[PDB]
DNA sequence: GGGGGAAGGACTA
DNA sequence: TCAGTAGTCCTTCCCCC
């Protein structure tokens, strides 16, 4: 298998940059502002000008104006960059039937029956590149591979503007010199009960008994780090299909009060339904973030669709078991659909 | 023993 | 006053065949 991974640079800074040209060159920073304070919140991403520095996306609106206090922070526009997105999956679409859209910036095609071999699979690569840049003027790294998760990491190495192709040989190489750490799906948390078993190295999977490597990670991470560490992890290029959609927002304050809640909810609840558009949910989720971040929800799934009549009251009989099996106060509130008709 | 669902958790946004 | 904001898949614990 041949597969060819695009992913979009610095996506959302670099759409205000097409959609304003006179930010090109300047530390551009685009934000989530929570609401609860001025400037609260925090970074979806920042260019490249802006990330030399530091600032990145995650980090804190106020710790970003205070490395680059002159740097131009604009308001997260999602619903543009979509539209910007969707058109690029577009232009994707004419290299291969085979695609697989992996979130709002990348994209993995499985040209095997497009090109004969690697030569032909980078040419390829310029050849969406160009079209990209003629098309939409949008900048993006071309990964190229044997799988998708070594297509993945040869954009990682190559990015921004890049195009990079891993062969059998690097792959092989890769398993026995690449940061485990850099292997897509292994965060932190994974990589530190790795680091804590001897285990930096895709290689260094083999030679572990099994059982003490699944007892540490799980079943499905050991299963996937050893396929990968074989060089036999086959993964095929499928459509994916939405789940589940959803909207959690911010409260002005932390609270426990029902009636204080539900406007929050209900609004969540609201543009929740907007993005549904057709698709009916039998699943409702009512998901809270507590005062000390913590995560809980508390859901319910019907025998048939849910109305948004039907959402409101539901959404109430589950926040208050939320209130009434938690104790902690609520930061923010929200709702996810799923299992939809 | 393991299918199948609810809720927590990890990961990547 | 650090802490957004969406969405997926795996794990753990429980019910049930
Ligand atoms: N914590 C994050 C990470 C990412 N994103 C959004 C904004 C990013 O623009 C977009 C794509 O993610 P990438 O990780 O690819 O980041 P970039 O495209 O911004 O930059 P690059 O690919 O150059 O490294 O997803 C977000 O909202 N919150
Ligand atoms: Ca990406
Ligand atoms: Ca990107």
């Amino acid at each position: 298998m041949i597969v060819l991974f695009v992913d979009f640079d610095y996506f959302y800074a670099q759409v205000e940059e097409v959609l304003n040209p006179s930010l090109k060159g300047k530390p551009v920073v685009v934000c989530v502002f929570s609401g609860r304070f001025e400037d609260s919140g925090a970074v979806a991403t920042a260019n490249y000008e802006a990330r030399k520095f530091g600032v990145k996306a995650g980090i804190p609106i106020v710790e970003a104006k205070k490395i680059l206090p002159n740097a131009v922070y604009l308001p997260m526009r999602k619903e543009v960059y979509q539209q910007v997105s969707s058109r690029i999956m577009n232009l994707l679409r004419e290299y291969s039937e085979k695609i697989e859209i992996a979130s709002i910036d990348e994209a993995y095609l499985d040209i095997s029956d497009k090109v004969r071999d690697y030569r032909e699979a980078y040419n390829l690569g310029l050849e969406i590149k160009n079209k990209i840049l003629e098309k939409e003027k949008i900048t993006v790294t071309v990964g190229i591979s044997k799988n998708k998760v070594f297509a993945k990491i040869a954009a990682d190495m190559a990015k921004p503007n890049g195009i990079k192709v891993i062969d059998d040989e690097e792959v092989k190489r890769l398993i026995r010199e690449l940061d485990i750490a850099d292997v897509p799906g292994i965060g932190n948390i994974t990589a530190e009960k790795l680091k804590k078993l001897g285990i930096n190295k895709l290689v260094d999977t083999l030679s572990i008994e099994f059982d003490k490597l699944k007892g540490m990670i799980g079943e499905a991470k050991a299963k996937y780090l050893i396929s990968l560490a074989r060089d036999e992890y086959n993964e095929p290029i499928r459509t994916r299909v939405r789940k589940s959609i959803g909207r959690i927002v911010t409260m002005k304050r932390n609270s426990r009060n029902l009636e204080e809640i539900k406007p929050y909810l209900f609004r969540a609840i609201e543009e929740s339904y907007y993005k549904l558009d057709k698709r009916i949910p039998k699943a409702i989720h009512v998901v809270a973030v507590t005062e000390d971040l913590d995560i809980v929800s508390r859901g319910r799934t019907f025998p048939h669709g849910i109305s948004k009549e039907t959402a409101y009251s539901e959404s109430v009989k589950l926040l208050q078991k939320i209130l009434e099996e938690d104790e902690r106060k609520i930061r923010r509130i929200g709702v996810r659909f799923s299992k939809f008709i």
